[PDB]
């Protein structure tokens, strides 16, 4: 039921959109998040996911890290999707603003594989200090299944689809 994406590949799809809206009007099998390796969702999508599960992501995601442990960077966990989806695919992808290796972000996009179908935002871009161009390019080079990028900033969305 995606509807107004432009294909990119014939696995890769792209629109302007706030994904938090995007997954209430869909209610994908999968929304990914763009968590950290402590599961603590702040700030960017993971703020915006947690806020519109009314902090019902942050609740579950403390018991997973007390029982769990921390992920690795370039891994990930699937945990309820709450209101917004039937899961909530967590994937690190590294913070080059920590210092954290931008060679992990192909790892990290190997996750979604996992899932025939998926809606998500770009790894690593944001307030995680990557090339979005790079981040997509990286996407449309390792993720074989479908995924529907959700692009929030419209700037940015006409950079990437002119660019591609
Ligand atoms: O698509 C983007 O412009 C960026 C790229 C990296 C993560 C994306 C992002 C960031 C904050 C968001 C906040 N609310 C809803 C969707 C949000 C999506």
């Amino acid at each position: 039921s995606f509807s107004g994406y432009l294909k990119l590949t014939d696995n890769v799809y792209i629109k302007n959109a706030d994904i938090v809206e995007e997954a209430k009007k869909v209610k994908p099998t999968v929304v990914v998040n763009a968590a950290n390796v402590y599961l603590k969702h702040g700030g960017g999508v993971a703020g915006a996911l947690n806020k519109a599960t009314n902090n019902a992501m942050q609740v579950e995601s403390d018991d997973y890290i007390a029982t769990n442990g921390p992920l690795k960077v370039g891994g990930s966990c699937v945990l309820s999707g709450h209101n917004l989806a039937k899961h909530c695919l967590h994937v690190v992808g590294p913070n080059v603003n920590k210092g954290e290796d931008i060679q992990l972000l192909k790892s990290a996009y190997e996750n979604f594989n996992q899932h025939e179908v998926l809606l998500a935002p770009l790894l690593s871009a944001g307030i995680f200090g990557a090339d979005p161009i790079h981040s997509l390019r990286v996407c449309v080079d390792t993720v074989r299944t479908n995924v529907y990028l959700a692009v929030f900033d419209k700037n940015l969305y006409d950079k990437l689809v002119s660019s591609f």
